[PDB]
């Protein structure tokens, strides 16, 4: 008379509990794997990820136990919420994996990239990626590793920011996407708050341009992309590099950078009626004001939220709303430090 059942989700079995209904594979993940299903309590559909024993090694674990943890720091309608979290393992010795449930969202930013959008939508997106990161910087939470493939969206045109960001080794079979991370990020330097900045620029370039702005093998590849097309930081942004990557980065071939009218042509913005025309000027502003390498002169989240290409969807209610963990430990520390989060 078990709370749970056990289904077969491609060479993976999902043992949920029987609220959980017609399950679907949806995505996987180096993570986890996700389904899709109806969950017959709540009358509502939703996503049930399996994180199969996270405690494995140090990377999986901090992850898994940061997230855990966060998610109850915060409490905002673009961060990602829980609606159930769950293990069917009854004891610590027999725990092997976790199950996290949250509404079901429509699509992942990927797909949204891939389709021409009208400025209402799209300044409607990126004032909700604002209004999240504002909330996780309200909570001491700096994300460094914002990315399309994990924000979601509905419909209605809704979206939530799914992950916590960054704080080693692992053997997974692929690796991780940087093509979003600040200058700061990929250089190894301090940051301050709107490191986050530079990645919702990133997003909003390639929603216009419809290709990663900034590719490459590793950061190397990567760095000089960024020169090629905003040029090379000025002299005072070096001061603030470590002497040897300084070595590195000052000893680089010296670009002039492009302007962003070239950088972002009118063709890509619908020059149909004035009312686009103007919104594709201030669109081309606010990337000019996000895609700026040096941190010291990048705009902040709330400036980015007064600029006018964003403005129009302000709402005090929506910008304004509102422990300590660090070191490692062995895969049994971790084990049971996430258990005991699990069964709080
Ligand atoms: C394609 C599915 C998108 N998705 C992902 C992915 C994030 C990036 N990695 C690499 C792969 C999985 N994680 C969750 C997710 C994250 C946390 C929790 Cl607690 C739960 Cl249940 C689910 C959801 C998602 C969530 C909701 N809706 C959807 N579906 C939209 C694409 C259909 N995906």
């Amino acid at each position: 008379d078990n709370q749970f059942y056990s289904v077969e989700v491609g060479d993976s079995t999902f043992t949920v509990l029987k609220r959980y209904q017609n399950l679907k594979p949806i995505g996987s993940g180096a993570q986890g794997i996700v389904c899709a299903a109806y969950d017959a309590v709540l009358d509502r559909n939703v996503a049930i990820k399996k994180l199969s024993r996270p405690f494995q090694n140090q990377t999986h674990a901090k992850r898994a136990y940061r997230e855990l943890v966060l998610m109850k720091c915060v409490n905002h309608k673009n961060i990602i919420s829980l609606l159930n979290v769950f293990t069917p393992q009854k004891t610590l010795e027999e725990f092997q994996d976790v199950y996290l449930v949250m509404e079901l969202m429509d699509a992942n930013l990927c797909q949204v990239i891939q389709m021409e959008l009208d400025h209402e939508r799209m300044s409607y997106l990126l004032y909700q990626m604002l209004c999240g990161i504002k909330h996780l910087h309200s909570a001491g939470i700096i994300h460094r590793d914002l990315k399309p493939s994990n924000i979601v969206v509905k419909s209605d045109c809704t979206l939530k920011i799914l992950d916590f960001g960054l704080a080693s080794f692992m053997m997974t079979p692929y690796v991780v996407t940087r093509y979003y991370r600040a200058p700061e990020v990929i250089l190894g330097m301090g940051y301050k708050e709107n490191v986050d900045i530079w990645s919702v620029g990133c997003i909003m370039g390639e929603m216009v341009r419809h290709k990663i702005l900034f590719p490459g093998r590793d950061y190397i590849d990567q760095w000089n992309k960024v020169i090629e097309q905003l040029g090379t930081p000025c002299p005072e942004f070096m001061k603030k590099l470590q002497p040897t990557v300084r070595n590195y980065v000052e000893n680089r071939p010296k670009y002039a950078g492009l302007t962003f009218p070239k950088l972002f042509p009118d063709s890509l913005f619908p020059a149909d009626s004035e009312h686009n025309k103007l919104k594709a000027s201030q669109a081309r502003d606010l990337l000019s004001k996000m895609l700026v390498i040096d941190p010291a002169k990048r705009i902040s989240v709330d400036d980015a939220l007064q600029h006018p290409y964003i403005n129009v969807w302000y709402d005090p209610a929506e910008v304004e709303a509102p422990q300590l963990d660090e070191r490692e430990h062995t895969i049994e520390e971790w084990k049971e430090l996430i258990y005991k989060e699990v069964m709080n």
